This record gives structure tokens, sequence and C-alpha cells, in this order.
């Protein structure tokens, strides 16, 4: 099997569909990636995150840096073993979450409390968990920020991205079995998000995040930023937006050229009572739920819309029953990957603009 | 099928194993009812209950008729399909409940804030429900309690105990689908133990509980009342302890001739981290289980202990991670089931005496 083989199978417009294939697996693009915190996806069993559809989940470099531990997770036998799922995990490199969830920063790297992150201590650790995917240790800069600062954080993010890529290549292993992404960044700035972009391509990558976006913005200017930044990256890698995002963010991403996706709305929200649906999200703890036969979406082809109705997971999530949580977030996750390949289906039949305003127009009414 | 068939295959001393035929099941005898208090087993999905190997499930009368309801429930078609378990369901009356939980208490049954019930509604609220085993409403007598007021209490039970029997017998469709079980009470006095068995052996019943003693009377004290309690019950009928209990306490009961059993700790005591084991309960977060790549129990057959190890556990409920709570209560539920099914097979076999002596000997080592 192929370390990383990113194939193109079909564009329409800036949209793309295809498959990254991995040793652990293939991964099938847009793709998107529940988020596995703390070497688990909330309230789902492996198996189930897979019969969703995911190929990919994340891991998060901070939270399992810190409990259980990386050298205690590779002795266990890495987190693919830990938490049993045998198929590609990208890990976070920490950058962000040791800024907002902790400092002291420097040219060498992040220490904290509640320890010290570089960008050689995070490869390392990536390669403890085992990770498929490893991205570049970055700085994601604050928003909103002067082109000044926000310059300054890019260039450092930028040597940091080199000293990744040094500190992933020295490890033979590493290098012979996962692939690294570096992580543009740059604020809302073209002419720097154009130098990141040059920085990354000079040192080379097998993917490129778009980073620095999930920052609160607003749909409005996200897309406005990702309309110049995703052409500026390489076209022949994916192109990875970190941290998004609604299922209305990542249709408009996918229009401007995004393969990847995380983010943790579909099961945190899904914990909180909120379902996504076809006709846009629903707070099932709503009264007019409580006797409610339909499934959460009458389309929906996930397990719990085939067996449960509104009005039972309505009664477990007010009652505040774990297996309201597992079915809310099952069914967010399965409607997540649906949207997935309702839109790499679209994009391979050359169909995906038609697909997009349908989608609109429905979500929204 | 049949509404309701006790059959004894094999008996050793006062030990029985067989099975109760019902319309939508066998349930095989000695059972353990799982609880599934708000219409849910806690962390489960019925599908996974039904994996470890569960006949029939409980569920709770007072929880129900306040949350989400029992009318609003029969709209929905009943609990069975509310929950999605399409198996036998047990409910308990709400007799003890309204008291532990909640009173004003009279001939006519309790009311209550946190709402009446009585011989007359319980039986209703059962039916609307849809319940299968249907308990007659009662009394669970404090303890300790003189014997005059046990007396007096278990005299109201069994005049309950009558009028719940003809609140069935009245609703031909309970009468024809589901069972009645009558409960038997009197504290830990034998006199009245036998007039309670008495008077419900004259009124009739499917099966006989024996109420009372789930309410922190001791191991020594419990057994010494099932002693000479349960041979006073009529030996055709399913003999049920309620709200019993740990392992060992199983065990014995059925050394002394219970047939059913229904217990809040294997889920409740799971989400809390304790893991039953043959060689004991163990304490999950424990840091002696953080590098241990056993899994919880090394001769358990259940889906949890083929795939995760007590190490990953314990990480879980350390970090109050649902999925902790899913394995622990999936494997405590498959353990009792496991349990089960080997007191099952040595009555069957003729050689529980020497199982429950082995069982004793590891599981206090
Ligand atoms: N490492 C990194 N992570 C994120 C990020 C932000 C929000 C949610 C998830 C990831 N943004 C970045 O620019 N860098
Ligand atoms: N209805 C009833 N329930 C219980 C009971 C006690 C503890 C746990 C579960 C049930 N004991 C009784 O004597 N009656
Ligand atoms: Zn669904
Ligand atoms: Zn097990």
């Amino acid at each position: 099997r192929p370390r990383f083989s990113f194939s193109i199978a079909a564009r329409e417009g800036k949209a793309r569909t295809g498959t990254i294939e991995m040793k652990r697996g293939v991964i099938r693009t847009p793709a998107f990636m529940p988020v596995g915190t703390a070497a688990t996806v909330k309230a789902l069993k492996p198996e189930t995150v897979r019969a969703t559809g995911a190929d990919i989940i994340l891991g998060n470099t901070y939270h399992l840096m810190l409990r259980p531990g990386a050298e205690r997770i590779a002795k266990l036998g890495g987190l693919h073993s830990f938490m049993g799922w045998d198929r590609p995990i990208l890990t976070d490199s920490g950058g962000y979450q040791v800024m907002s969830l902790s400092t002291k920063q420097s040219e060498e790297g992040v220490t904290f409390k509640s320890h010290m992150l570089s960008p050689e201590r995070s490869i390392e650790i990536q390669h403890l968990l085992g990770s498929d995917i490893v991205m570049a240790f970055d700085e994601c800069t604050p928003y909103p920020a002067t082109p000044s600062r926000a310059a300054s954080s890019m260039e450092r993010s930028m040597r940091w991205a080199k000293r990744s890529r040094d500190a992933f290549d020295s490890r033979k292993e590493q290098a012979e079995n996962a692939a690294l992404f570096g992580i543009q960044q740059g604020s809302v700035f073209e002419n720097l998000r154009q130098q990141s972009a040059d920085a990354l391509a000079e040192i080379g990558f097998d993917g490129y995040a778009v980073g620095g976006l999930a920052v609160g913005e607003g749909q409005d200017e996200m897309f406005r930023v990702l309309d110049f930044s995703v052409p500026m990256l390489p076209d022949d890698k994916p192109h990875y937006l970190m941290g998004v995002g609604k299922p209305d963010d990542i249709v408009g991403a996918v229009e401007r050229g995004i393969d990847m996706f995380d983010c943790v709305l579909p099961t945190r929200s899904g914990r909180n009572g909120q379902a996504f649906t076809w006709d846009g999200p629903i707070n099932i703890r709503n009264a007019r739920f409580s006797e409610d036969l339909k499934p959460l979406d009458s389309e929906c082809h996930c397990a719990v819309c085939q067996k449960w109705s509104r009005a039972y997971i309505h009664h477990l999530i007010r009652a505040g029953e774990i297996l309201g949580a597992m079915l809310m977030t099952e069914h967010n996750i399965a409607f997540y990957q649906q949207l997935m390949q309702k839109i790499r289906d679209s994009i391979s039949e050359g169909r995906f603009s038609q697909f997009a305003q349908d989608f609109r127009a429905r979500y929204f009414a």
C-alpha cells in the first residue's frame, strides 16, 4: 500500500474529488474527519464511526500528550491499537490548543502549564502516537491582527514548518509510513497568505492546510480569504481547512478548493441536542418534538434514523441519558458523512454547482 | 406463542433452571434483568443489551409516568416501540420508588409530589406502557420495622395485591397478553412472610416476588429470610428477588430458590468505574491499570474484552468520556449474563453446588 498518494478523479470549477491512498486505508475526498480529542470520537465506538462512512479521524496532540501521555500511548502499542481505530488518523500539532487551552512563546516553541511544545517535540509526539498524517507545528494568529503582527507570526510559523519538515524527515520510520502537512497562515491578508504558500511550497509537503480561519471571522470573511488563499497552494496536493465547520461552511469551502475538513460541531452539538438535517439544524429538546414519530431526518440512511424517533431522542436528551448523546452523535456524524458523499458524487458527476444551490435553498429554508 | 409458560427443566437442591415462554420471547432462568429506568438501559443500545445475552429488561413505572408519561408512551406505540426493545419487559409497580424518590399514604394508594399512585392506576400505567410482566402495586416496608408495623404494611400490600389482580383481570387485552406477579412482604418475620405467601397464593399470580429485602439488611440477614421465605411461595411459578444484587448475592439467592433478579449495580457501578470480574470487582480508575493491556476480565467473552484494554478504559473513565461508560456498562451487563448462563448450565448439569463454591473461592480471593 502507498504511503501517500493523492489522485484527483474529477473537478468542477475549483472543487475537486478524489482519493488519498495511505497504508491504513483510502481517504475519499472531499473528506470530513470526526474529531477524536482524548483518543475517542465522543460517545461512539470506532466501528460506529466507521459505519457512518468516516475514512479518517482526527486526534489531538495537546490533549493526548497530557493524558494519557505520548510515551505511554507508544508503550501501549500506538494510538490506533489503544483506541481500536485501525484506519488513518490525522493528528493536529498542538500549536492551536497549547494557546487556547493552557503560556510562554519564543522562537524555540511554546512553554505552558496544564510542559514545552516545539516543532521537534510536536513531531516526536505525533511519531509516538503513530499518526498517519502529521501536522507541522504552527502558530494560529489571533483574529483580528495587524498586518505586521500577522506577518511576524506567519514567518515564525514558516520557520517552524521547516523545522517540522526536518524533524519528520529525520525519523526514517515516520518518513516511510506517514505524511506531513504544512499549515498556511497570514491571517486575512492576501500578500501574507501568498508569502506563506510560497514558503510552504518551497519546503514541500504532502498536503497543505489553510490555518488561521477557524477564529470567528464569520463565513463571508472566511470565504473571502479562501477565494484567494487556496489557489496559492499546490494544486496537486490536498487542501485541508482546519476547524470548519457547519454544513454550509463545508459546501462553500469545497466550492473554493478545499479537500479536507474537521470540526467538533457534529459531536459537540449532538450531545447538546442539536441534530443536523437537510432542512437545517433542529434542537431535539424543543417541545415540538415530544410526540414526533419521524426520524431525526427522513432521508438520512443512518442506523439511528432507521430505528428511533425524534420523540424518543427528545426524551433521552431531556433526561440526560447517555444513549441520547450516543444516538445524536451517530446521526450527526452520519449526516456529515452523507453530505461529503453527496459532495463527492456531485463533483464526480459534474453537477456540484446545482447540488450546492439545491442544498443551500433547502437547508436555509 | 404462549402468554406465560414457566417450565422447570432441572433442579439441584432449592435451585431451579428453566424457561418462561412469553409472546415477545423466551426468558431463560435463573434470569438477570438489566434495569432500563427512563426507557433506556443506561449507555446501551437495545441491540447491545441483547448481544450481552439479556432476555428481558426492567422498566420503572414511577419514572416513566412522570417522564415522558404513560399516556404519551402509549400514544407513541408503547414502551417496546418507543425504546426499540422488542423482547419482554418487566415493569415495577412504582410502589417502592414513589416512597424513596418523591408523600401521603392511605388505603386508596399513595399521593406524591415530583400525582397519585394506586393499585388500579399502577396497573393501568403498566398497561399503557405495554409491559409483559406487570408487578402488583405494593408497599416496601422500611427496615427495620416492628412486627406490628411490618404486619399492617404487609396486610395493606396484600389488599393492594388483590386490587392489582382485579384491575389486571378487568383489562382483557392485558390479561390475554401479559403476566402479573405478586410481591411477598413481611419484613424479616417468618410468620408474616407465611401470611403474605398464603394471601398471594390464594389470589393466584403468574409469579411471586420476594419484596422488602433490598433494604440494606446485609447478605447474611437477606439469606436468612430467603431460607424460609422462598419455600412458602408456589413452587411451580417463578420466584423473583427484586433489587438484588452483587454476583455473590445472586449465586446465594439461586441456591435458595430464586429464579429472577434485577439490579442497577452493573450499569450504575459501571459508569462509576467498577468492573466485575471472576476475580472480584476492580476499580478501573485505579493507577494500577494505567498500562494494563489485559481486557477487563481475561475469560469474559464480551465485545469489550475482545477489543479494548484495561489501560484504555482506565483512560476513558478518568477523562469522563462517554465511551468509557459505554464499554464498562456493556462489559458489566455481559459479565452478569455470563454469570447467569454459568448458573443455568451448572444447575442443568447437576454441578451447581460445585460451581457456587468454585465461584465464591475465586471471586473473594
Ligand atoms: N494547529 C492549528 N489548529 C487550528 C484550529 C482552529 C480551530 C479548530 C481546530 C483547529 N488552526 C490553526 O491555524 N492551526
Ligand atoms: N416494588 C418494590 N420494589 C422494591 C425494590 C427495592 C430496591 C430496588 C428495586 C426494587 N422492593 C419492594 O419490596 N417492592
Ligand atoms: Zn440519521
Ligand atoms: Zn467483558
